[PDB]
């Protein structure tokens, strides 16, 4: 009823939307992985009379439910989607999107990693993002490659009309106590990549993590802190 929805508030297979700003929503879904349930976020951005989707809802059935929720709550067609790295919480559901008429995009790095790991593969490659600090425009957003962090391919998304920074899984929520799933991470470079985000988007008003609650710019510094401490404990 208005609060940001949480993991215990969304059954696996349902999707919620949350209004972030004019023409900007997050999507929230839950999924089981190795015997535990986790929430995950994505983004929806109005693109005239169409919508741009950032990230799947972590699975085929979740992503079909996402499309149905968009049709119910917004009623504009999703025409393009961008996946911000190669893990299943970002690309799982790309086949559902593609069969629904959505054009799917990711960096060449993401596409190669998804293919090699057996995850679903976005159709179109996003050039111009291969060096840290690179940025390109994509409809109503800017895509930014900050460097290796949660994964070597992770991208961040900025919505300039609303000063919304979607960090994806390179950014953690304020309540986080560790750096999440670090299987494919570069803990040594992650603080430098977060610093690049901070320097590139100093006017961000809302920061959305890949999992958990949005907040303000403090999510970036908190992420650097938890990552350094993870490496320090380990
Ligand atoms: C699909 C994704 C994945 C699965 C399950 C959990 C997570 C988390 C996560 C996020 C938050 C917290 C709370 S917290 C900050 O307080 O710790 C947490 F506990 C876990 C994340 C994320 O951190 O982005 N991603 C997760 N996968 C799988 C894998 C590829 C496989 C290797 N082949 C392993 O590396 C992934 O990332
Ligand atoms: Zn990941
Ligand atoms: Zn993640």
């Amino acid at each position: 009823s208005g609060e940001y929805p949480t993991v215990n508030e969304i059954p696996v297979g349902e999707v919620r939307l949350y209004q972030i700003a004019d023409g900007v929503w997050s999507h929230i879904a839950t999924q089981s992985f190795d015997g535990a349930v986790y929430p995950s976020n994505g983004l929806i951005v109005r693109d005239g009379d169409e919508l741009l989707l950032i990230d799947t809802a972590w699975g085929a059935k979740n992503t079909a439910a996402l499309l149905a929720e968009i049709e119910k709550q917004i009623g504009l067609p999703v025409t393009r989607a961008v996946s911000t790295h190669f893990h299943d919480d970002r690309v799982g559901g790309v086949d559902v999107l593609r069969a629904a008429g959505v054009a799917t995009y990711a960096s060449p790095s993401t596409r190669r990693l998804a293919e090699a790991e057996g995850n679903e593969i976005p159709t179109h490659s996003l050039e111009g993002l291969s060096s840290s600090g690179d940025a390109v425009r994509f409809g109503p957003v800017e895509l930014f490659y900050p460097g290796a962090a949660h994964s070597t391919d992770n991208l961040v998304v900025y919505v300039p009309s609303a000063n919304v920074l979607y960090g994806g899984c390179a950014v953690h929520e304020l309540s986080s106590t560790s750096a999440g799933n670090v299987a494919d991470a570069d803990l040594a470079e992650w603080p430098t990549s977060v610093e690049r985000i901070q320097k590139h988007y100093p006017e961000a008003e809302v920061v959305i993590p890949g999992h958990g609650l949005p907040g303000g710019l403090d999510l970036l510094q908190h992420t650097a802190n938890v990552v350094k401490a993870h490496k320090n404990r380990s």
